[PDB]
């Protein structure tokens, strides 16, 4: 298909990912880094497929700063940086952990290694469970635990998560077989904790999921804006902050939520507050090898 796109998106992804790494310095204010990255995506001809995620230490995914966030990077922090950019709808979702002001530690290695292992065996005609088995074994062999309740996702145009998962564990029933042209995001997560993650407030990322009618005026606007500018792809609370004052927006969003026009993606924290590491690449399933659009 338009692999030229998926690839071109991966390309921006990679590139902005690298700079992201470089900007992530101790002292760096979280809100800024977010914006710098997000602004570069665009500046490269890209469009964010979703808010850049900067999850620190025990919080694993779904945390994106906001206008008002005073979080700053302390030396020693395990900053996982997840970036995603789309071109006309083709996604490149790539991620990396960075130990603020220090070198890659054994944990991060476990994750990075897991990813490789998944990648190396991904090819047409193989059950996902093999991937998950590969990932699991590398993280456990080194002493950590793979986050069980977080997984990779199949990707489709203007669809960040198609519906098929590549978990970071081996389950005998994950029998989906890789088909040529399939494009997947493989994302192992590792931790020193229980190996499980749980939803936690606040919720900073939302996704429009259904065109339903809303009674309140602000909501119908918010919604109409959301639908227009964002579409199927996840958006940040932060992005809607310069449209309407906090208290209102808050309501706007909440209302759309109760109605069911957008889904809330809460922040995820390890159940035992165990540091979490992560690495991810987008792969386009070929017949003999896969092709890492983002590395
Ligand atoms: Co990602
Ligand atoms: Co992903």
């Amino acid at each position: 298909m338009d692999t030229e796109k998926l690839m071109k998106a991966g390309e921006i992804a990679k590139k902005v990912r690298e700079k992201a790494i470089k900007l992530a310095r101790p002292g760096m204010l979280l809100l800024e880094l977010a914006e710098s990255i997000e602004k570069m995506i665009m500046e490269l001809g890209g469009k964010p497929a979703f808010p850049v995620n900067l999850s620190i230490n025990e919080i694993a995914a779904h945390y994106t700063p906001y206008k008002g966030d005073t979080t700053v990077l302390k030396e020693g922090d395990y900053l996982k940086i997840d970036v995603g950019v789309h071109i006309d709808g083709f996604i490149a979702d790539t991620a990396v952990t960075v130990r603020v002001g220090m070198e890659e530690d054994e944990l991060m290695e476990a994750a990075k290694e897991a990813l490789n292992a998944a990648i190396s065996v991904a090819r047409a005609g193989v059950e996902i469970k093999e991937l998950g088995k590969a990932i699991e074994n590398e993280i456990r062999k080194r002493g950590f635990k793979p986050i069980v309740n977080l997984s990779g996702h199949k990707i489709e145009r203007y669809k960040l998560h198609a519906g098929i998962s590549i978990p970071n564990i081996y389950r005998p029933h994950d029998n989906y077989v890789l088909k040529e042209g399939d494009v997947f995001a493989i994302e192992p997560f590792a931790t020193i904790g229980a190996g499980q993650v749980i939803e936690v407030p606040p919720t900073l990322i939302y996704m429009y999921v259904r065109d339903v009618p809303v009674r309140v005026a602000q909501a119908r606007f918010l919604l109409a804006k959301i639908k227009r500018e964002y579409g199927t792809l996840p958006f940040a609370y932060r992005w809607l902050q310069n449209d309407m004052p906090e208290g209102q927006l808050k309501l706007a969003l909440k209302t759309l939520e109760k109605a069911g026009a957008i889904y809330g993606y809460p922040v995820l924290k390890e159940i035992r507050n165990g540091i979490v590491a992560q690495f991810e690449h987008t792969i386009i399933v070929e017949k003999d090898s896969v092709i890492v659009t983002t590395e």
